[PDB]
């Protein structure tokens, strides 16, 4: 129990590899995995090395406390992870073989701007703090890193694991830091969306354009108001589904358009009938033809001129 | 504490067993379910053997610590398993009987293409890593496999438990894995459904119909978006109670067929507001006098078209 | 650390008792509840038998390693239950009174069909598994079966705790078990749901019955369909605090029958508004003149029988 | 580790002290609220006396596990607390002075008759179980029982705590028990409930009150209608914020009483109605006349004799 | 294990840092954020000095039990943290360099009133008490203390995370207390609550003024009530957002204010046709007149105020 010392001043490099056996629970609200993983650790110690025509055996095992092992720990996680290890074989030249199974629940960031048509990239990052007497370095082993091909992300697609090699160096409170970036690539599935919020949202809407071919004031302003309510909730639906962004998404901007579209609705509405009021069913009748056409087509427009901001 | 050396060069065989207590938490959203288990594990230790005669006893005990134990963990756990060692029991030639009681969150993803008409197989696989000096394989012992009679799940049939007698065996990070497939059958209880969900949510669809038999817009209008209204809240009950499938559910296709059968109608009652203000009752009449047919007759059909897709 | 052996071949006897101190949690979805009490054990173990007169003390203390204690475990719980032990007293015959504190959270199953009037028996089931060296049975110590004055389950009142004093012995996996039946009898407090659902839901009903003396469609249509929504509120309120049963509730005939009291409505109120229009309004006010007395009989009849099949 | 043995026979007395660091989480459905303090212990027990002089110290120092200390358990929490032992030292004389840092989960019930302008007491109840040697008593220090200024209950106001300085004394399963009831007593913050919930559902009710002022049918059908829909919202978001009381609470008397302001207003709405359209504009308007009076003061006067009945 | 004694009567100087890892979970209902953070520790414990040129090392390491560590606590959380030890390295002179990670519930309350243009300081409380045999006092290595660059509240800027060099000493039951004051200091986002609460809020209010324009009591009954219940569910929406707080938020005003003109705008409405009924629309146009300009200026007037009141 304490650190392999250098036959020099070379930095101790640990090679790293994660093969995750479950992601699941991704939650938007909080920006949470959770996340149920094999980590392996390998790194040479010299006073552990042996003979196997002498000792008889072609490696040989130890308990974690029996030998010494970095202090190897995630940056973004909820608390210090369940770990359970499952294997330490230490081989003739003194190389250790560490095999952990652990879970943790991580704390990457998600980008919403395209929601629910985005992508994100999930970040893992291993961390090693150097020990006075010398300086640890880590590494990736990319034959140890994978996922299994069940791992399944509940309403994600999966695209990519990978570790970016290079570990970013550093200097934290006096001593040297190496911190590794996996990266779980992931893109949404944006099918349920469509049935379930983005054409209810629409149909709600055209129901209201109807209004364009009455003279009904009692019924005009029923309609127009009745599915204003029904596209609250869906609002609400929605916002509830999400944490609160600095930025604007891309169902965030739709959704507040369409109130837009109503409040002019209203105001149409209103402009026929006290027209008809004052009997000019001739001038009102003109702007109710209009908008027929010019609420569809400007809808239509500015749609095609957010996803264009959007994507 | 080192596994048991090949009298030749044979793979120790653990025989593992499953005996359910408690099933409970079939949590759809997150696809997961409580288990709560005997496990029990049989392996030849040849070192542990003994004598009945001289040694006095027909079988001998020992605490976990004083034996070797194969380190057996279950693949699809949110954290490893709680257990709690219950017993183990040497007899004279050298065979283990241990047994654990535990309990494990299990994560075996759910079908919901036929909800709530819908049956699952939950899975919980156990996996054994083979070690450096031997390889573990995992076997079935039926004998040991069972679930007791009171095991509820609430909401749920059970049909059966019973396990994959051949394991699949294959190599993950350098050393080879033995995984055992057992499988849980359950079958939904839609009972619950029918008066909670489905009818009403029927029966505020056929009060709508009833402005096909009325001539006033300024009621029909009320009739068909107030009931509409209705409709989006069970929809969004519904949607609630699941998980954002990436295919489309039963229940889910005849909520959203349902929407259709309300913008139709909104349409057929502006079509005929509009002609009864152009003066047109004949017309109208005549088209209010198909819809009291079309609908229900291509509701009806359509329903059956969509179970056939289904079922 | 090993078991009493038998001067004999007499299985040994363990007196169990429970002392409920605290009930709480009672949620219907789940069906568990939350227990903290008083767990006491207590055999023969006659190798631990002294003098009074020579050890000088009238009993002995020791601590849980010390001696043998038997593996007591509970069926019917979500977690192996966290205790916390109080006392050890072995007195000069070699008798053992084991006391231990707990708290599991327990899962046993309610009966909703009479929901909210409904009484259920909650299961505590105590378990002992048999050792290889000799069988284990456990009993009922009345004198020490109890809870205490305070003991408030909230929104239930406690009717009794009781054991069976007759365990239930049958093999398991090789070994005899030992199961003893405890028994917490409690009954629902109907009160609240008067105000809160029960009175509120008859209301919005009968409001809606103010349409049989009228003769304006475009407010009957208000009237019953405003209504027919509140009550769909309601519905979804009472179906979110139960479980989904696969029977049928009281509340949930109540509340489903109502469905059918607005949808005949709707059709009453449409059938008058058909003939008003073809100049009938005699016809009309014949069937509406009935209604007004039809209704609150059919209704007040139907509730009669469901009760009826209910109680 | 066995109890200081009596110079006599008297019983042990072991004073008590709890000093509040935070409180917090008043959960009123689960009538439960989080503590976090000291505890502090203080018995004599000979054995440990020594010399000042001789010894050199004026007092000394000892870990938990070196002494007897005291079984002292909470008689209503809902799982063993988390205790930190901060500090145990003893006095030449054999004077211990014990004191940890706790926290736990502590489940008194409320009064909710006056909600939301009612106070509570709030209770953590101290215990000691006699061992079989002598028995145990608790005794309250005054000079180490209090709470840090800070000490912020989100949504309520502290009045004080205080402990009844006299153990309730009795015997519980064969030995004697020893329990102290510590007091926290609180009043409830009513502010909020003022703009959040009493006076938005009287404006609607008021709102509701105007189709005294119409004759219109269609209209004051939309109205009284209406209301009471966002009144049962009100109704609803009240109810889910509270335990189910087998009692009435204040705001829900108000509460379910406007149910009846609403139901009668519905039944005039309708009488003027049908007088209407017999032809008596005369009779209604005369019932219509008084219903502008009788209303507000039939409310101003009820509401009066409820505050009487619950202050 | 026993605190370093003076070489006089000094109190011994602990020097604290903390180092934010992570902040995550700003709950505003229970006021409570979560940390994950480096504490670092710092004191001299002469005991362990030694010789650099003899012992041959330029500084030692510790196991946490082999050497006497500070009971440093901290004083606002939930319950004591989680801790690792990373890290304890003596050198020569006996001066100790600990090091833990932690992770904890912090429970520091907020101020809603400019809500949700707030701004809060966090509040981390380190606390030490002093031993009998010298005072402990705590004290902030200022080069020890800060936060990555990626920590992320979500939902909120994090402007600085300063200490409070001063530690206030003060007398807790017998012995004395230093506690140190960490300040992390936050201004919310306010941008989401623009699209997704405000706006909308306001659009719907807006809709309801076009009743001004209208002389059809049937139709502005239903757009000023239908508006007042959408107004309802915001005003549900954000209170379940947040806390009960004893004092008025600024969201809370303006949202009650609203209510006023809900309230007002159905008098008018209710005004203009009992003239109209009166056969007066001279009045009525007059007061309507009115209304279409007394309302958008009474309201941007008030508003003007309130921000004046609150910023
Ligand atoms: C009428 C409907 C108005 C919709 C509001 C859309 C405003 C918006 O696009 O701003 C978003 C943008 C978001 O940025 P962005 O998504 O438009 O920028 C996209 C550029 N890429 C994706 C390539 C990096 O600005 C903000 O969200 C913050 C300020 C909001 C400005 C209003
Ligand atoms: C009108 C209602 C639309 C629902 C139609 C979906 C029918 C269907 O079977 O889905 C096809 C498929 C077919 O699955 P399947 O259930 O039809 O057939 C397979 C069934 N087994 C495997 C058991 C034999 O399921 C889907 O992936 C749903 C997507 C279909 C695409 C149509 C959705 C358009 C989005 C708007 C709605
Ligand atoms: C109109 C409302 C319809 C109410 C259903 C009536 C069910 C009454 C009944 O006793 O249920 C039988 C039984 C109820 O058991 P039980 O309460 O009648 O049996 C009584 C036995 N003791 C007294 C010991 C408790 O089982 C059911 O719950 C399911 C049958 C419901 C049948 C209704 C099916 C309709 C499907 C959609 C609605
Ligand atoms: C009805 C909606 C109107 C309400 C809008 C209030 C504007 C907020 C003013 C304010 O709080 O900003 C100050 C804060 C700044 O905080 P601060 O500078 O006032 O805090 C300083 C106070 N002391 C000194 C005590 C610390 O935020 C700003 O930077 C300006 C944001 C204003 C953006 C307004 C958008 C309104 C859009 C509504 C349509
Ligand atoms: C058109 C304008 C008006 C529109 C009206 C819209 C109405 C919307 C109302 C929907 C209310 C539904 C509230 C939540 O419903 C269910 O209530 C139950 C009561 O507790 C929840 O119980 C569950 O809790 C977990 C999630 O919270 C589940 O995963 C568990 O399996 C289950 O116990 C269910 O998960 C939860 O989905
Ligand atoms: C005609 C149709 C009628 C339509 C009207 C129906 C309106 C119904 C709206 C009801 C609002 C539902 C949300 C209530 O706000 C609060 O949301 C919080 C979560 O964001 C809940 O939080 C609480 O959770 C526990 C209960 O499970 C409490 O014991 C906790 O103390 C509290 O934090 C509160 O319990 C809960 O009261
Ligand atoms: C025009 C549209 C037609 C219909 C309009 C919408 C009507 C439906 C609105 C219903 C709102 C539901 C109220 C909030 O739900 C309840 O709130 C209570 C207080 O928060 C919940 O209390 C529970 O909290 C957990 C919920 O997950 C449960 O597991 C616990 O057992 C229980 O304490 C109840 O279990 C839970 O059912
Ligand atoms: C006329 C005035 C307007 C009237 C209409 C306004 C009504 C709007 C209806 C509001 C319906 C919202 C019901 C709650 O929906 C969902 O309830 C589920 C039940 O549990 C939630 O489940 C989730 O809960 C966590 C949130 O803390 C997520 O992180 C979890 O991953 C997920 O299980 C979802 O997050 C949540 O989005
Ligand atoms: C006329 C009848 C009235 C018209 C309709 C009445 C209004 C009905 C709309 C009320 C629905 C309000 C939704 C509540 O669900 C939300 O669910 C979210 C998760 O899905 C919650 O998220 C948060 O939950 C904790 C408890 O509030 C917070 O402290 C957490 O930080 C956050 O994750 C939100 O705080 C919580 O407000
Ligand atoms: C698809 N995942 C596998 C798996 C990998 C690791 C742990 C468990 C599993 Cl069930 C299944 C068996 C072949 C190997 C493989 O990749
Ligand atoms: C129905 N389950 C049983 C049971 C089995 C295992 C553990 C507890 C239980 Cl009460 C009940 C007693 C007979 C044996 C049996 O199968
Ligand atoms: C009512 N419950 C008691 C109690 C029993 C056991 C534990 C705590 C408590 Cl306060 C209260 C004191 C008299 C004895 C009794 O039964
Ligand atoms: C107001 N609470 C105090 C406090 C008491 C105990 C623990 C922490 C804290 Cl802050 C603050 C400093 C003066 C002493 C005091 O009462
Ligand atoms: C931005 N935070 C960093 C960081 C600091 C501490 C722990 C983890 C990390 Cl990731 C990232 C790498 C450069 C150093 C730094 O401040």
């Amino acid at each position: 129990v304490s650190p392999p010392p250098p036959i020099a001043d070379e930095p101790l490099t640990v090679n790293t590899g994660i093969y995750l056996i479950e992601c699941y629970s991704l939650d938007d609200k909080a920006e949470t995995f959770k996340v149920n993983a094999f980590l392996s650790l390998s790194w040479k110690d010299r006073r552990l090395a042996f003979d196997p025509v002498r000792s008889g055996v072609r490696v040989k095992t130890y308990e974690p406390e029996a030998i010494w092992i970095p202090e190897i720990r995630f940056v973004n996680v909820e608390n210090a992870r369940d770990a359970d290890v499952v294997d330490i074989s230490v081989s003739p030249d003194g190389t250790v073989q560490y095999l952990e199974r652990f879970s943790a629940r991580v704390l990457s960031p998600l980008d919403f701007r395209r929601y629910p048509f985005d992508s994100q990239t999930l970040h893992i990052y291993l961390i090693v703090r150097s020990v006075d007497t010398r300086n640890i370095v880590l590494a990736v082993d990319l034959e140890k890193v994978g996922k299994n091909d069940d791992v399944f992300l509940t309403g994600w697609d999966i695209e990519s694991f990978t570790a970016v090699v290079k570990p970013a160096n550093f200097a934290l409170e006096d001593r040297l830091e190496s911190k590794l970036d996996y990266q779980l690539r992931i893109s949404r599935q944006y099918f349920s969306y469509i049935p379930n919020i983005i054409l209810p949202m629409l149909f709600i809407l055209f129901i209201s354009w109807t209004a364009f071919w009455s003279t009904s004031y009692e019924a005009n302003v029923t309609l127009v108001v009745s599915t204003l309510i029904a596209h609250i909730a869906f609002n609400i639906l929605v916002e509830t589904n999400l944490p609160k962004t600095p930025y604007m998404t891309y169902t965030g901007a739709i959704i507040f358009m369409i109130y837009l579209f109503y409040f002019v609705a209203v105001i149409e509405v209103t402009v026929q009938h006290y027209l008809k009021v004052e009997s000019q069913p001739a001038r009102a009748a003109s702007i109710t033809r209009a908008s027929r056409i010019a609420f569809p087509v400007v809808f239509l427009l500015a749609n095609i001129i957010l996803a264009f901001l959007f994507f």
